[PDB]
């Protein structure tokens, strides 16, 4: 779809089964989802942002469903504000900004 | 034009007489730029992101030009690592995502 900016652009994902609210945003380097039960293995790691860094849990080669489009890839999950659909994911699915 | 996703989306921006690099980010509600002396009265504000809050200068009714287009509205100034352009500039040169 076409997507303008007036709003926030939220969008529902389906991550492991469940659904969820997430900002497409470009951004974003990478995904970032608040702290939920993902199955498979996991790395430590730290990622930063506007306001410092973070403490989070990377999970590879996970299935992610955006509005219909399937992307496979990394995922972050740890104390983030709000769940975030950066880069990883967006160049998957075909997103491009548009003006 | 068209911007993909591979890297980050960098653009040329002119404000206060000045040329810069900013990010087009969907993902932010306002735009975010790098400490810089703008003329005027301001307001004090806090933003916040991945991490937490920084410390922000809130100027109203500044004019930036993105890549050719003209948009007119509120610039924090504070000690961002990256400027960034939020979705209350992008919606005044009709930025949309596609997918
Ligand atoms: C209403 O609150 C706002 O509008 N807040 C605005 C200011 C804001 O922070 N918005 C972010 C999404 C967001 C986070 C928390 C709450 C609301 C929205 C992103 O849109 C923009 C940042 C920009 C940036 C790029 C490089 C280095 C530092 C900062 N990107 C980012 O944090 O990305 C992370 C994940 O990927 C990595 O790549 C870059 C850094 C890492």
């Amino acid at each position: 779809p076409q997507i303008t900016l007036w709003k926030r652009p939220l969008v529902t994902i389906k991550i492991g089964g469940q659904l969820k609210e997430a900002l497409l945003d470009t951004g974003a380097d990478d995904t970032v989802l608040e702290e939920m039960n993902l199955p498979g293995r996991w790395k430590p790691k730290m990622i930063g942002g506007i306001g410092g860094f973070i403490k989070v849990r990377q999970y590879d080669q996970i299935l992610i469903e955006i509005c219909g489009h399937k992307a496979i890839g990394t995922v972050l999950v740890g104390p983030t504000p709000v769940n975030i659909i950066g880069r990883n994911l967006l160049t998957q699915i075909g997103c491009t900004l548009n003006f």
